[PDB]
């Protein structure tokens, strides 16, 4: 029986024969799924081998062991290839073609043979593979061996199998069935130029994350990826289809017509007709119809209608024809050559027989000259001799014409050229009003004159049907973007796909307040935010879930009428800041950028006025800028510092930080890990200050800020106690120098292992370059679309300025130039544009780290949550590509404590207050502490102040 | 008054410039990765409203309560708390402000919706008020607020005795000038201007993007079916290129000012941080920082796309 | 500029050319100038914030 099983990742090949190396190119073409339910075939007493089709195109694989597949037959010219003893032969009897002996070098299975048939526009492309080899592990890139340009269609292909004869036994054989439809795989190359994996857009939520992030490992979070709409299903066509009615009364069931010459013409205009009767009765069988199709008369309307009444005989229709001339012709009636009109015939018997004779007729015959198109003649009169001994066919018969003009005045006369629909989101189309989106009900009353309203936005709103009289709401129907929740490969590989405002309805499975979400089940608790979901749902993974995001630490201040709670310990807890300070400045030639070499475009673009001039002016301040803000950060003192050759510090190790001399390149650890994290008409001017003059400003920086204290930002650096600067640091942030004279080793502990928790969190943190890598890429990115826009090949036969010159004449060859290089010239100005901008949010972040680096380093700033969180210290600095990282030493309280605490002590009738401490018990003795700290202290009659009486402190006790 | 977030946006570029029009779709994506330049400028709009948004409340992890027993000792906060018995749990300043205020594109909620944003200026309130400062620097320690209140008068230079002769003084002229806080929000329209106006520029901002889809350029209809069946198909494609171009380039001007308010309100909102850092979570020595003169507490509160401060 | 116009001025491409053509030909160069003057509110605006 025929089995199913899974593709796994068969069925990757190189899409022509250009090589590249080092690239995640990503290209569109005819491709083979993944994890496709490929057949699996096996011949044994029995043989089930029916005849598979070509379809669009087919990979076709070979489980190929001791030769025992010899060839197929292609056909309907077909295409075939022989392997006789000899060598391999192809033969196509249009198309030849003559390799190797390949399938006859052949050179329990041994061998794998892998095969690729492609055949889109003439050329058909084979790529071979013989792997020597319950899959066995490996893989093996598919090298372009040959493409023949047959320039022929074989819509199947037979499988050959060989037998054995003398009994007989079939052995047991396999093939692979799969087909190629359009889609975008995702390559990868090695450091060898070689395919290892290759991931279509389309398959998984997982492929198109990863054809969006173009990297194969993928850190955690929320991405964009592509919109979700809710298409349109049917077609809808209105118009007047009942409203009013068109006058075939007089028309059809009249009782009696007029003669030829006096024939009646009347106006027939605003009304509603309907051409379903003439079709659906039997007796008006002749509907030849002249000048207008009437098939297409649900797209064609006339100015007016006119219905003509009259009676002819017999013998004389055959007479009106063109090319013929004769006495009733010329005198009574003659047709228009262009005749656009529309003849209607059948058997009315009953209504031109009459027993009693009609001799009522009446036409006239004498005139003077031949009559003319369009005319009435009033300026003799002869009776039709009519007899009923007339045959079968001269008896008179009648016809009924619609005859229509076409003038200046608008089509005043058209009708309806349907069906309504409700509750769905389709189009809706009312007298060529076309939209998008859900019907449903109005609670609004318009006037009976107004048809279409509309809302505060300027859009249709709100409708009434032209038939039936009900107002409708139109609702935009659901929209929003397809985001991916998909944690690190690391720990999960399953997806979740959410939708920003949208109905699920229109697609366990759970729906939220942005909609409904699919992938992940909700959970009613609460846990910490990870990853924003969106409109306050965040995720946890203890698979993939979402909840509501809790707000965090939920909790309950206790707060305290008479008693006070202050840390008796804390942490110098350190992080990073790092500000981009700089970034790629760029200088482009405008001439060279369009064209480079050719006179004909430069001379013809640069006079075109100062774009391009002007351009560079502006580059050229960007460049002088960026040269500015290195200035403002790093070069704020003119003395060039370098600490003393010992590396001491008052027992503060800075081992991973200041400049080494084994290095010849002055190259700190955290400056190796950023160099190694960071990653034709492109421009870089080298920095006006290098990687080494960087460092050696951030060397003299620290030793300044060190050795010297805040003093060096004044002048000369002036030469201070690196303890008694942070005791002054501590008093900056409202702490006592006593504080860090009794913690020195210890707290110099503490910073040890922070700085070491620094090293390790940048060693191990992909996220901590994330803004700088970010500026990289906006450089990359424009960079590429500039470069790209100009030698895109397009799959097209020569995209060569010089072909279209030689392809066209000079004067509109000249027109191309001009149109090609406007192009250019806009591309680029957009991007010089999109740079200054960048630049501008680049230099507030510039200044920004200029004043982190003055207020934060060259001296204290009491300016909470701006140098890092909590009361900042002091910092750091240290190079980055284009940047700079900064390292604060904070403050952070901990171990709190409730106690014991009075508002005065009423000693005499003396109400006591102190300066800066409070007065607290541990609950035998009652002592003295500051704001920030709990550090108890002798409370005397020097170190309090009385100030007031005891009757307006809060709190009155007796001690 | 500071503007804080904005009405962000992401544009599908193919479906503003195109709608679902197959030819105008093919055509577009041939153009290039303007478009995708623009979504991902768009998105970086985004992400940097979200972090301004959570730097502007989400300053602290941890989230401190109001309790139901709002003990303060005489010192009434109700229109700016939001009450318990209030049933949505916003503040009636911030009703007024709401009530005061006023396709083919998309508006993304907040991270941080109206009841949560309203939640974290509770829990920023209950820190500067019951425990202070400090939470900002960690844990909220509970501090009483009549001492607290001396703690700033020693910032600005005055004893803690002045305070106690003075706390029902100063409490009294306190509430006083919160009833005429809350008279001045309620009949004032000049009292929104910033807020009113940046919600403005993003209003008529995105009514001149959609009107600019009505900017017709000289052609006959702006669907191409018509271009089609009345012109040949040659000229057609130009003028629909021509079209679809100025679009193109409307669209890249309106998110080039977009971006130029990012980058404004990014600042602004950068300050409101700061001002929250020196005027809520702590005391500014900054003259015309906190608002005019010398500094002595703040109270955040909730607003459209912006925050409000009773300094 | 000329923005690809024979006449870089209005009134010179109305002595230039004929009516039927000198309007669209006016047209180019106004969109052309408007290019630039949105050009220079750009810079207007960033060197203004
Ligand atoms: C304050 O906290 C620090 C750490 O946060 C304490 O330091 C630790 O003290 C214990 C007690 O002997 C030692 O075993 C640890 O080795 C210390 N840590 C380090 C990194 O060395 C400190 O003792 C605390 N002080 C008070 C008064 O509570
Ligand atoms: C400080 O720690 C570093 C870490 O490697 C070590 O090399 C150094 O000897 C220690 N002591 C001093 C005084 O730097
Ligand atoms: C102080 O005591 C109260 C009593 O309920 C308790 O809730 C609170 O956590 C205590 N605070 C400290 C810092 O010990
Ligand atoms: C409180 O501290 C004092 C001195 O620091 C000490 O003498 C006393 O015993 C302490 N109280 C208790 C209950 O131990
Ligand atoms: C404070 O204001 C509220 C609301 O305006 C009012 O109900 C209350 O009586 C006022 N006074 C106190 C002490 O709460």
């Amino acid at each position: 029986p025929p089995a199913y099983t899974n593709s796994f990742t068969r069925g990757v090949y190189y899409p022509d024969k250009v090589f590249r190396s080092s690239v995640l190119h990503s290209t569109q073409d005819l491709f083979l799924p993944f994890f496709s339910n490929v057949t699996w075939f096996h011949v044994i007493k029995r043989f089930d081998n029916p005849v598979l089709p070509f379809n669009d195109g087919v990979y076709f694989a070979s489980i190929e062991k001791s030769n025992i597949i010899r060839g197929w037959i292609f056909g309907t010219q077909s295409l075939l290839i022989v392997n006789n003893a000899t060598n391999v032969v192809i033969k196509v009897c249009t198309f030849e073609y003559v390799s190797q002996p390949f399938l006859m070098d052949l050179e329990n299975f041994k061998n794998l043979r892998e095969f690729v048939f492609k055949n889109i526009d003439g050329y058909f492309k084979i790529y071979s593979k013989h792997t020597p080899i319950d899959l066995p592990q490996g893989f093996s890139a598919l090298e372009p061996l040959v493409d023949l340009p047959i320039g022929i269609n074989i819509t199947r292909f037979q499988t050959l199998l060989a037998l054995h004869r003398s009994g007989w036994t079939a052995g047991a054989a396999a093939y692979y069935v799969g087909y190629l439809q359009p889609r975008t795989f995702l390559l990868k190359y090695n450091e060898n130029g070689t395919i290892t994996d290759a991931v279509d857009c389309a398959l998984d939520p997982l492929s198109e994350t990863k054809c969006t992030l173009k990297s194969f490992t993928v850190e955690k979070g929320i991405y964009q990826t592509s919109n979700f709409r809710v298409q349109p299903t049917e077609s809808i066509v209105r118009f007047p289809n009942i409203t009013n009615l068109c006058p075939f009364d007089e028309v059809f069931n009249a009782t009696r017509f007029a003669s030829v010459y006096a024939w009646n013409r009347k106006r027939i205009s605003n009304c509603v007709a309907d051409y379903s009767v003439l079709y659906n009765l039997a007796p008006f069988f002749t509907f030849k119809c002249y000048g207008v199709s009437p098939t297409k008369l649900n797209d064609l309307c006339f100015t007016n209608v006119y219905a003509d009444s009259f009676v002819i005989r017999g013998d004389e229709v055959r007479q009106i024809a063109p090319g013929q001339t004769g006495n009733i012709a010329d005198y009574n009636y003659k047709l228009p050559d262009d005749f656009t009109g529309c003849v209607i015939a059948w058997n009315s018997n009953k209504l031109d027989s009459k027993v009693s004779g009609n001799y009522n007729y009446l036409y006239r015959l004498f005139r003077k000259s031949n009559l003319k198109p369009f005319e009435r003649d009033i300026s003799p009169l002869r009776s039709y001799s009519f007899r009923p001994t007339y045959g079968v066919g001269h008896q008179p018969y009648r016809v009924v014409v619609l005859s229509f003009e076409l003038l200046h005045a608008p089509a005043t006369v058209c009708g309806p050229k349907t069906n309504l629909v409700k509750n769905k989101c389709v189009n809706f189309n009312f007298n060529g009003l076309k939209g998008t989106g859900v019907l449903t009900e109005s609670n609004k009353k318009f006037l009976p004159f107004q048809q279409f309203g509309r809302d505060i936005a300027d859009t249709t709103d709100a409708v009434r049907d032209p038939q039936t009289l009900e107002i409708l709401d139109i609702t935009p129907c659901s929209f929003g973007g397809v985001s991916v929740i998909t944690p690190g490969t690391n720990t999960s590989n399953q997806v979740a796909v959410l939708y920003q405002g949208v109905n699920c309805t229109e697609v366990n499975v759970f729906q939220t307040r942005a909609g409904c979400l699919i992938g992940a089940e909700y959970v009613n608790n609460s846990y910490e935010c990870d990853i924003p979901i969106g409109a306050g749902i965040c995720a946890s993974y203890q698979s993939i879930i979402a909840y509501t995001m809790s707000l965090g630490a939920e909790n309950s201040v206790a707060y305290s009428n008479n008693s006070i709670a202050i840390p008796t310990n804390f942490t110098i807890s350190v992080t990073t800041e790092i500000l981009p300070v700089s970034m790629t400045k760029t200088s482009v030639d405008c001439t060279m950028y369009i064209c480079g070499d050719s006179t004909e475009c430069s001379n013809l673009l640069l006079q075109y006025g100062s774009f391009c001039t002007q351009l560079k002016r502006a580059l050229t301040g960007i460049a002088v800028e960026q040269d500015k803000n290195t200035q403002e950060v790093f070069a704020q003192v003119k003395q060039i510092y370098k600490t003393p050759p010992i590396k001491y510090f008052g027992g503060f190790n800075f081992s991973q930080i200041l400049p080494d001399p084994s290095k010849p390149s002055k190259r700190s650890f955290i400056e190796d890990l950023l160099f190694n994290k960071v990653t034709k008409g492109l421009t870089v001017l080298p920095p006006l200050l290098t990687d080494e003059m960087i460092a050696q400003y951030t060397s003299a920086l620290l030793a300044g800020t060190i050795t010297s204290g805040w003093t060096f930002g004044a002048g000369a650096a002036l030469q201070i106690p690196f303890a008694m600067q942070m005791a002054y640091r501590f008093n900056g942030i409202g702490v006592t120098q006593n504080v860090l004279y009794e913690n020195q080793k210890l707290i110099a502990n503490q910073f040890n292992s922070a700085i070491g928790k620094i090293q390790d969190s940048l060693s191990s943190t992909a996220s901590a370059l994330g803004k700088l890598q970010d500026v990289v890429n906006h450089n990359a990115q424009a960079l590429n679309t500039l470069v790209k826009q100009l030698s895109s090949k397009f799959g097209a036969i020569s995209s060569v300025l010089n072909d279209i010159f030689s392809r066209l004449d000079p004067p509109e060859a000249e027109v191309q130039i001009d149109r090609l290089i406007t192009g250019r010239l806009q591309s680029l100005q957009t991007y010089v544009t999109q740079q200054l901008i960048r630049a501008a949010e680049i230099r507030a972040s510039a200044n920004l780290a200029a004043t982190k680096m003055s207020e934060c380093v060259l001296g204290q700033s009491k300016r909470v949550d701006f140098c890092g969180k909590g009361y900042h210290l002091m910092s750091f600095p240290q190079s980055a590509p284009h940047g700079v990282v900064f390292l604060h030493v904070t403050y952070v309280p901990a171990q709190e404590k409730n106690f014991t605490t009075a508002p005065a002590i009423c000693h005499d009738g003396k109400a006591h207050f102190p300066r800066e401490g409070v007065f607290v018990s541990n609950g035998t003795h009652w002592f003295v502490t500051q704001r920030n700290f709990y550090e108890p202290q002798i409370i005397t009659t020097d170190n309090t102040f009385v100030s007031g009486n005891c009757d307006v402190v809060i709190g009155i006790v007796n001690n």
